[PDB]
């Protein structure tokens, strides 16, 4: 009854184009069973979101990626944020809430503002430059770092880090054995910087740290709520804004919207968020028996949900495959759904929204003008080089 597919979703071809086999893996039935792997797959709207919102049912605390932590170690420590169920995710999912407080994002605003204003000044007086390298990255590089408390000495074992952490959600193939071969500095890196004399008064880290007497979290447990910050706080808004300058080069008239209307930034990168999905899949486990899209699904199975096929299911959308600006975006799953959601969404959308706000002001066109490189992970999904000339308005 279910339909048995031998797509393999971590697979180099498809990372190099998903999108025809995410129509594939959706049109095949709201449930499918990849057996390249072994786990059940949901590509459709409907029933990515059902699954984000029945946690009890489809539960974080067995792992998030392919290995099943009741069967397998898990390669670190278990996130006390994204690997933990209701009740014991809820009070860290709180201080981690309050951490990254819309107060806080009033705190940090002009700063984050001053900071894209400037690099996007700096960018325009070399004119031809790398999107990725000297944008996407250089900017989120330039504010969150600080805004952490991190010291200076050490930051580029930070997006290395986040790309181990994505790819060892993946299944055991060359792109997880390879990341965690050379996993060991940047993991000591981060395990060492999460400790308090490490962050600096003031930032995200050091508010974690004096979060630790309320009854919500303990002492011990700081040290790896810093770390789900320098796990998910950079790579994947990098990704974005680089999907979001490639969806402008590529669609010159949502540039010239965008100038016309600085006011669209923040939607201009929530659409960005929706039509590229820096995360692009994630699983649950089932924890007892389940009826799933008329599927019955067993105790203790794995289940892969596509969020970049789900933010491009006609069934849900229209037009799914056009950028547009003055789409309604509200309900994309690209920063999850439910008790999940991306708890750090505030501070990704402030960037994206400052930074396209700024190109928005200050650039007239943004033309590719080299060889566009691709980034492979086993979960993100994002650029290595965007080579563009930028035109001052
Ligand atoms: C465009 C950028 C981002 C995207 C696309 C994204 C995506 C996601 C998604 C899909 C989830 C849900 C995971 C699940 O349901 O299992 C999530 C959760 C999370 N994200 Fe983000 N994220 C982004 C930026 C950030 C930032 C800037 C931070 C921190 C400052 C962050 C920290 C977290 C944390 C800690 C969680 C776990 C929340 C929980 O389990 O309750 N993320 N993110
Ligand atoms: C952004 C994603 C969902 C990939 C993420 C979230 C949280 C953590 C953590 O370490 O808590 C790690 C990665
Ligand atoms: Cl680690
Ligand atoms: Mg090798």
């Amino acid at each position: 009854t279910i339909p048995h597919l031998a797509i393999d979703p971590f697979s180099l071809d498809f990372f190099d184009d998903p999108y025809p086999d995410q129509q594939t893996l959706r049109d095949a039935g709201p449930v499918v069973y990849l057996d390249k792997w072994n786990v059940y797959g949901v590509a459709r709207y409907a029933e990515v979101h059902a699954v984000l919102n029945d946690p009890t049912t489809f539960c974080s605390s067995r792992g998030v990626g392919l290995s099943d932590f009741k069967k397998e170690k898990p390669w670190r420590p278990p996130s006390l944020i994204l690997e933990a169920d209701p009740p014991a995710h809820t009070r860290p999912r709180a201080v981690l809430s309050k951490v990254l407080s819309p107060a806080t994002m009033k705190t940090i605003r002009d700063g984050f503002a001053a900071a894209a204003d400037a690099k996007v000044d700096e960018l325009l007086q070399r004119g031809c430059i790398d999107a990725i390298a000297d944008l996407a990255e250089a900017y989120p590089l330039s504010v969150f770092p600080d805004a952490m408390g991190l010291k200076q000495e050490g930051r580029e074992h930070l997006l290395p880090y986040a790309g181990l952490v994505a790819n060892a959600f993946g299944p055991p193939n060359e792109l997880r054995q390879t990341a965690i071969e050379r996993s060991a500095p940047h993991q000591a890196y981060v395990n060492e910087q999460c400790q308090r004399p490490n962050l600096a008064p003031g930032g995200f880290g050091a508010c974690i740290h004096a979060f630790t007497d309320t009854g919500e979290i303990t002492p011990d447990e700081a040290p790896l709520l810093v770390r789900s910050l320098l796990s998910a706080g950079l790579q994947e808004t990098v990704n974005g804004i680089g999907a979001a300058v490639y969806c402008l080069a590529r669609f010159p008239g949502e540039l010239q919207r965008l100038r016309s209307d600085p006011t669209l930034a923040r939607n201009a990168f929530e659409e960005a968020v929706r039509f590229e999905s820096p995360v692009q899949t994630f699983f649950r486990t089932t924890t007892r028996e389940v009826e799933l899209g008329g599927a019955v699904i067993g105790e203790g199975e794995k289940v892969l949900m596509f969020l970049g096929s789900a933010n491009r299911d006609p069934r849900r959308w229209s037009d799914p495959d056009l950028y547009d600006i003055t789409r309604k975006t509200s309900g994309h799953v690209g920063f999850g759904s439910g008790v999940h959601m991306c708890v750090g969404q505030l501070v990704a959308r402030l960037e994206g929204e400052v930074m396209l706000s700024a190109l928005a002001r200050k650039v007239a066109a943004i033309d590719i003008d080299g060889p566009v490189k691709r980034r492979f992970n086993n979960t993100l999904r994002g650029l290595e080089s965007l080579p563009v000339k930028l035109t001052p308005a």
